[PDB]
């Protein structure tokens, strides 16, 4: 009847600042088209605080809800959502407010799980981003080499090992030898510790006529190293520039004056991807991911914070930790948070 | 016997200060594969400035010939060459060393061509450029939005029509009411003269979804103004940015700090583009190229400076007057410079 959720209550890029867990909220009821979802696992992503900040839509003033991602059962649905979907069913889904005990989500956006894991939650944003860039941008091919940063990351171990499957040649960059030993586990032909191996000089010395592809989620010195190794007709896939996030514009500062040269030079280019976007290759993807997830063909690792300082990421209070957590570097896969 | 050519004797963009013309100097002799063309009409590209500079490959010291294209006679052959070729026969190319009475070609990267006419030798840079660029790189469909900048210049003339043939919605950008008229002959949707239009607010008002494709040449403010009017999905080719080229370093200033963002938001891309990373695409698109331009499918417009202030750009010499008269924004359609005989 009553339930917990946070809720944007100032606009800022520090999620502790922006971001409010009330404690007496009514538990919202499903329209006729929609599901009420038991939140039992929640995803934790880096433009969150984008999100609090108020970069997507900046006319929007809060209050609002915030959480890209949740797992868990149908406990209630409308009358038109009962034909494909039943109470008790596992189900996924990719829409804002996620954040909450109990969340109100159309049943034709509805991702149905085999049962209510993690590691399928891990999918949803971080899997079918990976998934859909490099299909749709890649061109992957035999022998292309791949340079993936955040490589150890959430949507970073879905970039490496679906590079490896395509039967290309990966770098990954992390930033400790504990994330390198998770890289080369996952078939990481070069894993780079960047704190320990500077991956200029390791692009330079050992990859001399370059990269075809990079996967960037990092931005500034990470774009301009990346931008600065490309083959030939290379292309640079923009999913992020997460060194930026936390800065008052969101920005991180790159070396673009001449990058028009470098490019016209290379024949090269930089693309951007957003996944939303790309719906409609959505379902395809997730359907695919799902098949490799189950039968084993996929890592999907979940960091849950288990190994962290305070333990376990459990209840909407944990989310402020685990932003924390992914802004210190921290985890290894997928940072989820448990409502038990 | 002895022939006039252009020579780079000091490194810079300053084509008059870079680029001598030497009169005493000897015809080369073609090898057995070679061919000894007289050119007839040799083409000026917004990039013998780039050349001039050294900045094609910095190792190369002074001196050295320039020019990339030319049209006139086979007058001697090499006696494999003779197998493809006959003395007297009309042939183009694309090689350095154009600015000369006489230049030694391959025989294998010669395009035979039916007479020497300047329409044929705007096809060897200006027209593949366009061509193989948007066939590759542009994703044309029927009612795509397609912005030229330099429209009305040597390789926007083909930008522009091929666009139109693909059934595209065109924009082009120029400086004058001249070119506009010129622009709006070619079948182009909205013409823009930028000096009395503000060409962002024609794409904010006229076009706020946005354009689907950019074949953009200038650089510098028009580069921005063309990232800010990108569709989702949109595509921004990076032909050139001759607004850059006169300066030491040959690049012009960009607002480009937010490109990233930009292109994340949008899912749209921007992609260079190198004519001599494609060649493997060169001898199709010459081809189709030179079918339309010899059935009168394709508008090949020749500046040969006949309006210009000292009249009809002929000799080695009057290439000079040829480079400014395009760093002063003059010429409708590409600029060739005829040497007489
Ligand atoms: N375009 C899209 O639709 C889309 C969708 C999903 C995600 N993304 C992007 O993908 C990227 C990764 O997001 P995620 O949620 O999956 O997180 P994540 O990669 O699981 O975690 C972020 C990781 O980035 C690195 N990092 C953290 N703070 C950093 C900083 N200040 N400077 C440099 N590196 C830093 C750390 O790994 P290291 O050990 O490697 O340093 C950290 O573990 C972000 O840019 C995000 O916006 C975009
Ligand atoms: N990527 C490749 O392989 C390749 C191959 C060929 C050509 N290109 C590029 O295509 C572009 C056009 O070259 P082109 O030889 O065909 O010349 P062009 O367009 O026939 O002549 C240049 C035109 O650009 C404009 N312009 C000239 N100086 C300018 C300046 N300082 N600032 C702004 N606009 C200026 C003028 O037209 P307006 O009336 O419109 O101002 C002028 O008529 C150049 O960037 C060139 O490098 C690249
Ligand atoms: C300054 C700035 C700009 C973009 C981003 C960013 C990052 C991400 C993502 F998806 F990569 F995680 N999206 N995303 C983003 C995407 C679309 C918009 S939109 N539709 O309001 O213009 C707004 C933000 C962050 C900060
Ligand atoms: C600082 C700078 C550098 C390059 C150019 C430029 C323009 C053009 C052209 F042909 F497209 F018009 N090419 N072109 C160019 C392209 C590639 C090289 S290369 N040998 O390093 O790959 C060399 C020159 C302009 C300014």
């Amino acid at each position: 009847s009553m339930m917990q959720k946070l809720v944007v209550t100032r606009l800022s890029p520090n999620f502790r600042e922006a971001v409010t867990l009330s404690r007496d909220c009514p538990v919202p009821l499903p329209g006729d088209g929609d599901l009420l979802v038991r939140n039992r696992f929640v995803g934790v992503n880096a433009s969150d605080i984008n999100y609090s900040a108020g970069r997507y839509d900046p006319s929007v003033k809060p209050p609002f809800d915030i959480g890209f991602e949740g797992i868990g059962e149908v406990v209630a649905l409308g009358l038109s959502a009962s034909a494909r979907y039943t109470v008790g069913q596992a189900v996924a889904y990719m829409a804002p407010g996620s954040f909450a005990e109990y969340t109100v989500v159309p049943a034709s956006i509805a991702t149905p799980v085999p049962s209510v894991k993690p590691e399928y939650l891990t999918l949803l944003v971080s899997g079918t981003t990976a998934y859909i860039s490099l299909k749709e941008l890649g061109g992957l091919s035999e022998g292309k080499k791949v340079l993936v940063t955040a490589a150890a990351g959430g949507t970073g171990q879905f970039a490496m090992q679906l590079s490896k499957k395509a039967k290309c040649h990966v770098i990954g960059t992390c930033s400790s030898d504990e994330k390198s030993a998770f890289l080369k586990s996952l078939g990481c032909d070069r894993p780079i510790n960047y704190k320990t191996e500077p991956v200029g000089t390791v692009l330079k010395q050992e990859y001399p006529e370059g990269v075809d592809v990079v996967y960037e989620s990092v931005g500034g010195a990470m774009f301009d190293l990346a931008v600065d190794a490309l083959a030939t007709k290379g292309r640079l896939i923009v999913i992020g520039f997460i060194s930026g996030y936390q800065t008052p514009t969101g920005l991180s500062p790159v070396k673009a004056g001449t990058l028009p040269a470098k490019l016209l030079k290379k024949s090269a280019s930089v693309q951007g991807f957003f996944l939303n976007h790309y719906l409609s290759k959505y379902q395809a993807a997730m359907s695919h991911l799902l098949e490799m997830c189950v039968s084993g063909d996929l890592v999907c690792e979940v960091d849950l914070g288990d190994l962290s300082p305070e333990g376990r990421f459990t209840g909407l209070e944990s989310i402020f930790r685990a932003v924390n957590y992914m802004y210190m570097g921290k985890n290894t896969g997928k940072i989820v948070v448990e409502l038990p």
